[PDB]
Formats: structure tokens, C-alpha cells, sequence
């Protein structure tokens, strides 16, 4: 009665069974389970939940108090009046949706500073399986929050009013500092629709004005309607008329960044960023994503100061060490300098011994000068038009929009008043290319620093003079106490640190794989703990209990992979979270990671940023994680339930031989 | 902000959009629509539904009257007492689920003779777009129904108690009449699990006793638990113990077939068929489906009597005519005879003129003798063991089970009494291999018929003598009036028939593509209309209006492809239905046909039975359908809404050139 094969029927059956949680629960009941090493229970279920709730309650009160503080005026910004709501229609609807972001015909926004913090689930697990005092102390220092009005304005003022230093910079110099492979550059002489369709972005991010919807929601309006209109005014050299008639098409929104913040500085520090119109960001992203994909990193070309694109897995961690060891004596041979946005790793030798410095810039975007920004854009544009000269003029026009977006877009903050940064200097954080602008500004300053070493100014190795130098000569503010050269353990033993310092937020450690040294990332337990108990997620009451339980599992898998497996205490905690995850939650069909489970939040595991788990019901063993970082002696990801496939299929193959003798 | 490309974002958006009927309806609002040829509306919505309800009401009352008829006794069967409910456990549960098919510990069933018929939607369309009197009369003749107790027992008695003639048949004769390709036989000397996982069946069919669930539900119980138990007793030559301990494992169920039945004979005719245990049918299916996949058909080998596997598309229809024309003068050269189950196409020449016969066998399964059945099994088993001798003993044992299933399975009918056919003769309809057993029995009889022509008995060309011959010499009953030779139009012009007769339920017709003849299937309007107004589905209250409207759309496509597009009137009716289908229903994401829309009901378009529409939102135009039947590659299926995709995506590409000179230097 041919309709489908039994093989196919069995598969269909199994795919449907992973969606029946009641059935999974039954079928996995006595299943053999592989248990992670885990910390012992420290208190009972109710106590863990009460301790977490007490902490959350205190943080909520701290946020509410800080949110109640008056903020300073916005008088440090230029004020431009009000913008009319865009009236452009795309078929049956306006591109600016009716009855939203509209105050009597004028574009409007409202800043959200909510009282709610992150959820208690992760913190409950922490109290359940770790030291009460340490958990409590750790959890009280940081919280995931909207921040505050006062802190928002304070930080906005700092990065829009700082006195900058114009860099001395040319194509020739940027070529030396940021070599790239021209063959990897996108053919921007291709047709524009196709180029823009190739850029990647966050589907649920704001599309900005005039759309006031997510990017995936606003994507047809942008592509089908606004983009060709923008294109027509570009090529007719008539952007002025478009700007004047439809100012919302060039308007940005200045927003408070919801983030992990130190509780004690909530009233002084909330980070601003800018959200630009989708058509502008997507157009410019054609150049910016093409360039970043073509950039060499330091470990590939030792003349390069670029670490933007560096990642830890597949030898990456060890690549850093090998590259760094080539650092020479200060004043004689080149140091090793790695820039990624506002993060830097500096190596030099004094009397033969390797030293490492990992300084912080204070609010770096405030120090990014207009000359650097224009030179970066010129560098990126010229790289493409050198390789693809027939599209030179179009992309040079795009370059001008890019500079504008990075330095001078008008923006809303709260209500209808439109603002503009008083000076071209200062980078408008969140503009496309933010990372590259930061990276370049950092490298230019540090390249000059290295030049001064060779000039014989060795006192620039010392915090006092280094800080003065970066301030007076580059307008950069290095945080006092963060210029602290440390002796490098150049060939660490098993379990030993490279140094105690962080780069890209992680320490470098050596661990054992058989008799091989494997270089891996690492953190102190307290830092894993802070991340764990402050998930970047607000309390969603639409979230089922199953979803919450599955989130804990995925986040634990994520932290382990990021290197929490290499700290006993974090390993034991993530292990307890995983072991306490129900069989049906482990094995259910999940949506994130394309059915493979939510990828780790940490962004620099792989260069393309996309880490994917092999299976949604695997757990990160030490052996498996180690193999992710080695250049390789790989292995599969171990399943939590080795027999899950057949318990779920209700079928275990028995060999039945048709060739038997019966007689 | 890297997460996914705008291109992938677009695509994801558009897959979402096709599931949002409100949005599809709005976006397709004033879209350009390509219309199929249609018959014009003949009455309003309300008028159509009213007349449809009128007919439906009359059918239900006719069905209820026929179902109230007392049925004759089942004394004609052997009675075997009652069977104990199977207690075999598969892990955490019994393979025979608790509280089902269990009367005080004995296996039980209840026959369903429900009063409801098919739904009225399609009939409403018929009334909306066609002649009132003709639609009413057509729709009253036939109804989709469970049948009756009275008709069911009457047809069961006929099928189980007929005097059969034992065929004279050897492997040599079957090799002649049923050649096959030995290299196309599955390697049955491979591991059994893999063999069984390769057979194909209907996921929602009953798995039979002891499962009492659908085959997809019962599948792990069958595969993981019962099958190896069966295997083990087979190889230990110990089936007797298994049978005696667990008799539900060999029990069948005798069922009434829900089908299209003639109203006036409802009380005398309801087809029985048998539902065997899943482990049994699956095991035997390894041989049976391997063999049917290896068989040659008539048009591949002119010695072959076999049409089992013939299909109409891709030149099939013309292959039949090409094969048929080779028929020679009766008594001097061989006829052309094609058998498919109980369906037969016969050609011979008389004074050089080609003639065609298309007779009907009455209740053929009652005439299939045990000798024929054992010869077919032996033939199929031998075919495999000659090619794969290392598994000879296992499969000969399966062959014994197969014969038992085909002739002697004990079975339930209604309640707990277990029955069995008294004589071995008579085929238990629905057993795996039913079609082949039927095909071989018929072929053996027509082969003998042909020889008698060659021996000089030319009076066997006439119904009176033919009917007598098939009765007396083969135990087969040819329906009076259906043996009527017809002059074949050997090379029909455009729009002309081959003859008016049917084979596999369809006529053969020639139509024009450009200026070439293409051979196609065809029916008169009335036969299409009968099929249209009697869908093979019950009234389910679970079904939404969207689902019902879509079904109409899909069934109209199905009939067009089957050949209704080649009859102007039926074409017009299907087109009217298709054109009156709402844009959102036409364009929505559909689950059937793997997303391309429910395939046609008709089972012999392709040899594998599977036909797949290219797209779910296209319609079957004359040009597209005619290309399915010619050997030329099928042209595109035309979209109902050529701009649906760009309209749904809300995006139409514009070329924007990056190489423009913006400023003269
Ligand atoms: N009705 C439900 C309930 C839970 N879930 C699962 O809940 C999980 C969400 O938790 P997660 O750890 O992966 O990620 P986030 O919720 O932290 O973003 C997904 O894997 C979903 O498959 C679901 O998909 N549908
Ligand atoms: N809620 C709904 C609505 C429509 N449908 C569609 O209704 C169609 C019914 O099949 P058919 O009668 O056209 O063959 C299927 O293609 C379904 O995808 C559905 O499945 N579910
Ligand atoms: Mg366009």
C-alpha cells in the first residue's frame, strides 16, 4: 500500500516524539545519564530561591534610587528644532507607521528606563550550589539594567564634548598598520540590490527612523521603497533636496544601552549609542563588512596592529602567544601590539624578559577625531575602488554619508527635540564601522608610541609618562592604574596562566591534553559567576518554565565552552546546572542555533562570530572543549543520554540474518 | 550587527507571509489573475447549497433504509471460537493496548456502518456551475458510504464460497507470461531489518491485530518487539508454538470497504477486504514489492500479459496503442492481452480490422484458486532465491506464511467470534500481493483463451461462448453485456477516441499539441462529474472553511491532470472551481504533496504511483497536462498569480547600477 517507507515513517515518528515533552519524560525515565562534575548542593530549593530574591529586591531598589536622580541639561548639544514625520508611502501604508513616534506631526521617541533587572533563575542556581557570602557579594556588585537618566546624559556629555587630537595619518600609513587581502574584497562594481542583500545584520534590531520597527519587519519598505529613492538622489547628486524634504530619512535615535552595569556607578554611567536609518546602515555596511572580511589580523601578518577579527578557537589562543613572543627589546626591535576596538594587548622585552600591558581607554569614542574617521572611510573606499575602479564615484558618495553618520547625524533623545553633536570630533557609537574606527584610532596612537620607543623615549614604558603621552599627543584617556606591565610566563606549565591580565575579556591559560600543551581562555571563578548571575535578559512572564529551564542549560553550555570548564569552581557550578536539567529539557527539539541549541554569548570564539554546537543534547565535557581550542585532536560532543536516539525512537536495531540454515 | 543576510531575512519573511491568510488576502487584493477555462455560473450561492442539501438528504435516507436491512447468516464460514487478547509487552506497555478490542479478555471488533456520506461542498460547486437536472440525477446514482450489513455479508459469502477451477501452471508458463528483470530484485539475502525498513505502506492504515492502531503508531512495537519474535520462531522452525501461545499474532480483521457505491444496489453489494497483522504484511511486502519493481509490462516485452505497473504519462498512453496494433488475425497470429488485477484489455484482428474487448469479472477474488496462489508465491520466492541462493530457506518459510495469509488466515468480523474460509480456494482480498494474484489468475485464463483461438475455436470471440468458457474452464464470471468487441480507431484524428471503452477506468483519446498527436486519458463529462460530486472523505467537523476550499482546489487540479482537461465540459467545471478559489487559498503554504499540493487520487499516472505537482499555486492548463502525457519534457505549470511571489515579499527588484558617473571630471 505504497505511501512511504518504514524507514521514513520511523524518522517522521522520531522527529514528532522530540516535541512531546510528556513522552520524552516517560521514555528517558530510567535512561543512563552522563553526569558532569558538579559542585555539591549548598542549601535547599526554597533557601536558594529566597536568597536570590533578596538580592534581586535590593538591586531593584538601588536601580530605582539611581533612576530618581535629576540629570543635567542637554545644552552641550546643538539643538535643531523638530522634524516632520515622514509621509513617504510604500503601497498601502506609510513607511513611518501611523500613530507611532508622532507627536502632533513631529517625530518623537521616549527613553525607557525601567525598574526591572535580570531574572533570578541563574542566581538561584548560584545560591543552590555555591558559597552563600561569595554569591551574594558578587551578585550585589553588578546588575543588568536600562541604567539611569543622570548616568546617560553624563556619559553622552563626555563623548560629545571632549577635546580631541587630529591624527597624522595617510593611506600609506594605514596600509602598513592594516594590511588586507584585496582579493577578498567584495566586487562593489556589481549591481547594488545584490550587494545590499549580502550584508548581515540583527533581524530584531531597530530599523531606526523613519521605520520605527524591527529590521526584519521594515526590510521590504527599506529595500523596495526607500533604498531606490536614496540611490536616485545619490546618482543625481541631489541628496540636499532629499534631506530637506524628508529629514527623517537622515535622522538617528540616541538610546541608553541596556547592559551589565556596576551598581555603585548607576547614577554616573549609562552608555549611549546611536541607531541610524536602516537604508543608510545597510548601504554603508556593504563597504564595512566587505573590508572587515578582507582584513589581515596580527597572527597572519606581523606588520599588522589589527586584532579585529582575532578569535580563540582552533589554535587562536596559542597563535596569540606565538605572535607575542616575537616582541623585541624596547628601543631595539618592534614590540607586539594588538588592537581590537578599544581593547589592546601590548608586548615588549626589557633586558630580555617579556612584559605584557593591557590598559583601558576611558570612553574612547569621545577621543576619536574627525581626521581619523575621514581617513578610515577614505582608506576603506580607496581599497575597494582601487580593486574595482568603475564604481569609484558611487562609493565615494557613500563614503561621504558614512562620515556624516559617524560624526554629524542629527538625532532624537527623548521627545521631539532634534540634537546634533557640536563638533565633528567624537565618534557616534553604534554607527556602522564603530569597531574599525576605534581600532584604527587606538593603533595610530600606539604606533606613534612604538615610534617614540625607537626614538629612545623608554620612559613611555612607565604608567605616568604613557598616560601623559596618550593624552597630550592623541587625546586618549588611559585609565589610571591600568598601565601595569606584567612578567609573561612565556612557556606556561599545565594549569598555569600566561599572565593574570585579560584581552577580549579573557585570560590565557595552558592546560593538558594527554602530554600536549593546549592554550585556552580562562577566568577567575568570580568573573564567571558575575556573567552567570547577570544574564542579559529582562524578566519575561511570557516565558514558560520549560523555556527558563532550557535557558539555564544553554547558558551553562555556553560558559563552559568559553572556558569556564577550565576553572574547577565554575566547572562545578555549570556542571550542577546541567545535571539538574530534566531529561526532556535536555533532549527536546529546540529552535535556537538552528536546532543545535543557543550559541555562546561570547563573541570572539570564531572569526565569523558564529559558533555552533554539534548537538542540542550534548554537554561540554572537558575533553571536547579542549579539542575546540587545539589545532586539533578533535572528538565528538558527548551526549547527556547516550541512548536517547533509540529510547525516543522506541526502536533498537537487532541484526536478523536471512542467510541462516533452518533445514 | 552580523546575524543573517538581508537575503535570508527576506526569504524567512516570505515563508512566514505565506502562512498568514489575512496578509495574503490583503497583498493579493487586486493582483493579476490567470483564469483557467471555465463554465459560467448557473445559479447563486444559496440556490446551489439548497439543491446540494436536498440531494444529500435523499442519499442519507436511502443509505439508512439499506443499512436497516437484515443480513444473512455467517454459517458459510468455519467458526473457530474466540481468541485470547495478546499479552506481549513492549517495554512499558502491552502491544495490544488496554481497554481496546477486548471483550472479557477476548479479541473483539465492531463493524462501522455509519449513516453519514461524503460532504456537500463539491456538489454545491456542481450546482453553482452546471445544469441542475443533470447534476441532481448524476449525484443521486452514486454515494460514498460505509455500505450495509446486508450487502457486506452477501458479498462476503460470494467471495468465500465459490467453486474454483485449479489452474495448470508451471514456472515455465509464468516465466513466459510474466517476465521480469532479475537484477531489479532486491537483495533479500541482506539483513532483514533493513529489508523491512525499505518496504512502503500507508502510515494511517490499520496495523491490524494485535496492535489495533495505525501503522505509524504501531511501527516501533512491530519492529522492535514482534518482528524479532516472529523471526526467531521462523528460523527455529517453531511457528506452531508462537501461533498456539499468541494467536492474535496471526489474526486478521474482515472489514467493509468505505467506497463509492451505486445507490440502488447498496443492500446487495458492500466489498469485504481483510486487514492482516503488520508484522506479517511488512515481512511479505519485502518479496512482493521487490517483485513488482522487477516485473516487465506488456509494452516492454510483447510476450508479457502483465499490465501491472503500466502508467499513462510520459508516452504510456501511446505505448498502449502501439502495443495493441501488433495484434494479429484471430486464429493465425497472437492477440494482444493486458491484465492489471481484474482489469483486462484485449485486442485481436478479424479480417484485418483491429477489435477491442474490455470485459468485467464479477467478484474476481472468489474465483482465484489455491493452485494459482501457491504458484505465484513459489514463482516470486524462486525468482529471489535463484538470484540470491544464500537466503533460500528463510524466504521459502516466508512464502508459506504468505500462502496462509492469502487463503486461510483466521479473522474477526464483528464481536469476538473468530472465523475462517472453509475452502483454501478464494483470495482474501487485501492480502499483500492481491493485485498480482488477480493479475496472474486472469492472465492464465486469457492465455488459455488465446490458445483455443489458435486451435481454431473462433466462436470464443462471442460473449455467449466466452462467458461459458471462463466459467467452465476457469471458474471466472464475466459480467453479461461486458463482452462487446469494438472496432478500434487505430489512428484517431485530433479530438477522436480510440474506442469508447475503458481500461484502468479511463478512455484513450488523441489530442493536438502544436500539430502533433498526443495520446491521452479521457472520460465523458458524466463520469468526471460522478467522481467530482462524490469525494472519498467523510464529514469531519475538525475541518476549517479554508481547508475545505483548498480541498476543492486540489481535487479540481487532480481531475484535470487525470484527463478532465481533455473534456471541454469537465474542464470548464474544474476551471470554474479553480477560478472561484480565493487568492489566499490558492497561494497559501500547504502541507500535502510535500508542500506542492495534494497529488491526484488516480493511482496509475506514474509507475511508482507518486505524482508530484511542480508548485502548489499553479493550475493544470491544457498545454501543461498534455506535456505530461507526451514524451517531450513537461513545460512549466502556469501560475494562477504570476506576481504572487514579489507581491507576497512586498519587494520587486530594481537594477541599481554602481558604475554610474555622478560628476563629469
Ligand atoms: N513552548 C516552548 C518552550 C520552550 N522552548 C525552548 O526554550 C528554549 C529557549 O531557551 P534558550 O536557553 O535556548 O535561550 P533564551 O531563552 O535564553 O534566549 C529554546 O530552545 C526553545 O526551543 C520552545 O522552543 N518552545
Ligand atoms: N489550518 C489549515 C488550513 C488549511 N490547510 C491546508 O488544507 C489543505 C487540505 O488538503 P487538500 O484537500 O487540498 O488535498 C492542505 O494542503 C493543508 O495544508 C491546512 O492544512 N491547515
Ligand atoms: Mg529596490
Amino acid at each position: 500500500p505504497t505511501r512511504l517507507s518504514l524507514e521514513a515513517m520511523l524518522a517522521e515518528r522520531a522527529m514528532v516524539a522530540r516535541q512531546d515533552l510528556a513522552g520524552l519524560k516517560r521514555k528517558l525515565a530510567g535512561a543512563d545519564r552522563v553526569l558532569a562534575p558538579q559542585s555539591p548542593e549548598q542549601c535547599g530549593r526554597e533557601s536558594a530561591q529566597a536568597q536570590a530574591r533578596s538580592v534581586t529586591s535590593e538591586l531593584k531598589s538601588a536601580v530605582k534610587e539611581a533612576q530618581g536622580l535629576e540629570h543635567q541639561t542637554l545644552d552641550f548639544l546643538e539643538q535643531l528644532g523638530e522634524y516632520p514625520v515622514c509621509g513617504i508611502l510604500h503601497g498601502d501604508h506609510p513607511v513611518h507607521p501611523s500613530g507611532t513616534h508622532n507627536n502632533n506631526g513631529k517625530v518623537s521617541v521616549k527613553r525607557q528606563f525601567a525598574a526591572g533587572v535580570n531574572t533570578s533563575d541563574a542566581l538561584t542556581c548560584a545560591f543552590r550550589f555555591e558559597d552563600s557570602d561569595l554569591v551574594r557579594e558578587t551578585a550585589l556588585k553588578t546588575t543588568y539594567t536600562d541604567g539611569t537618566w543622570a548616568g546617560f546624559v553624563q556619559r553622552l556629555k563626555m563623548q560629545t564634548t571632549r577635546k580631541c587630537v587630529q591624527e597624522k595619518v595617510s593611506r600609506k600609513l594605514l596600509k602598513q598598520l592594516f594590511p588586507y587581502d584585496p582579493q577578498k574584497l567584495v566586487d562593489v562594481s556589481g549591481e547594488l540590490s545584490e550587494l545590499v542583500l549580502g550584508i548581515k545584520t540583527n533581524a530584531i534590531a531597530s530599523a531606526g527612523p523613519p521605520y520605527w520597527r524591527t529590521k526584519r519587519d521594515a526590510l521590504p519598505d527599506m529595500l523596495d521603497c526607500v533604498l531606490p529613492l536614496l540611490y536616485d538622489h545619490i546618482v543625481r547628486k541631489d541628496l540636499t533636496t532629499l534631506r530637506n524634504k524628508h529629514p527623517e530619512l537622515f535622522l538617528a535615535e540616541c538610546k541608553n544601552k541596556t547592559d551589565r552595569y556596576e551598581v555603585e556607578s548607576l547614577g554616573e554611567k549609562t552608555r549611549p549609542y546611536f541607531s541610524h536609518p536602516f537604508h543608510l546602515s545597510a548601504l554603508v555596511s556593504v563597504l564595512s563588512q566587505s573590508f572587515s572580511g578582507a582584513l589581515k589580523i596580527m597572527t597572519e601578518d606581523s606588520t599588522s596592529f589589527n586584532a579585529y577579527g582575532f578569535s580563540w578557537t582552533n589554535g587562536g589562543a596559542e597563535d596569540l602567544a606565538i605572535w607575542a613572543r616575537q616582541a623585541g627589546e624596547a628601543g631595539k626591535k618592534p614590540p607586539r601590539i594588538a588592537c581590537y576596538g578599544d581593547d589592546t594587548d601590548i608586548y615588549y622585552r626589557k633586558d630580555g624578559k617579556l612584559y605584557r600591558i593591557c590598559p583601558d581607554f576611558k570612553q574612547m569614542d569621545g577621543s576619536v577625531d574627525a581626521t581619523t574617521i575621514e581617513a578610515v572611510v577614505d582608506y576603506v573606499v580607496d581599497a575597494h575602488v582601487k580593486q574595482y575602479p568603475t564604481a569609484r564615484q558611487f562609493w565615494e558618495e557613500v563614503g561621504k554619508l558614512w562620515v556624516e553618520m559617524a560624526t554629524q547625524s542629527p538625532f532624537l533623545i527623548d521627545g521631539t527635540k532634534v540634537y546634533r553633536k557640536m563638533q565633528k570630533d567624537g565618534l557616534m557609537t553604534g554607527v556602522v564601522g564603530t569597531t574599525l574606527f576605534d581600532t584604527v584610532k587606538s593603533a595610530l596612537a600606539y604606533n606613534d608610541w612604538a615610534d617614540q620607543l625607537m626614538f629612545g623615549s623608554l620612559n613611555l614604558l612607565e604608567e605616568k609618562y604613557a598616560i601623559e603621552f596618550f593624552k597630550n599627543k592623541h587625546g586618549l584617556v588611559i585609565k589610571e592604574g591600568t598601565w601595569k606591565p606584567a612578567l609573561v610566563n612565556e612557556d606556561p606549565g599545565f594549569g598555569e596562566l600566561w599572565t593574570e591580565q585579560k584581552f577580549l575579556g579573557l585570560q590565557l591559560k595552558v592546560v593538558r591534553r594527554e602530554n600536549e600543551k593546549v592554550y585556552v581562555p580562562n577566568l577567575p571563578f568570580e568573573d564567571w559567576l558575575t556573567m552567570w548571575v547577570t544574564p542579559r535578559s529582562k524578566y519575561r512572564s511570557k516565558e514558560t518554565e520549560t523555556m527558563r529551564e532550557r535557558t539555564l542549560f544553554d547558558r551553562a553550555r555556553g560558559l563552559l565552552v568559553t572556558g569556564a570548564v577550565f576553572d574547577e569552581r565554575a566547572r562545578g557550578l555549570m556542571g550542577a546546572v546541567i545535571n539538574s536539567t530534566a531529561p526532556e529539557v535536555v533532549c527536546m527539539r529546540v529552535q535556537e542555533g538552528g536546532g543545535r541549541g543557543a550559541p555562546p554569548a561570547y563573541a570572539f570564539l570564531t572569526r565569523d562570530g558564529v559558533f555552533e554546537f554539534p548537538i542540542s543534547d550534548g554537554y561540554p565535557s572537558y575533553d571536547w572543549v579542549v579539542s575546540l581550542y587545539s589545532r586539533d585532536h578533535p572528538c565528538d560532543m558527548p551526549r547527556v543520554f547516550p541512548e536517547a536516539a533509540t529510547l525516543i525512537a522506541s526502536y533498537r536495531k537487532q541484526v536478523m540474518d536471512t542467510r541462516v540454515v533452518i533445514k
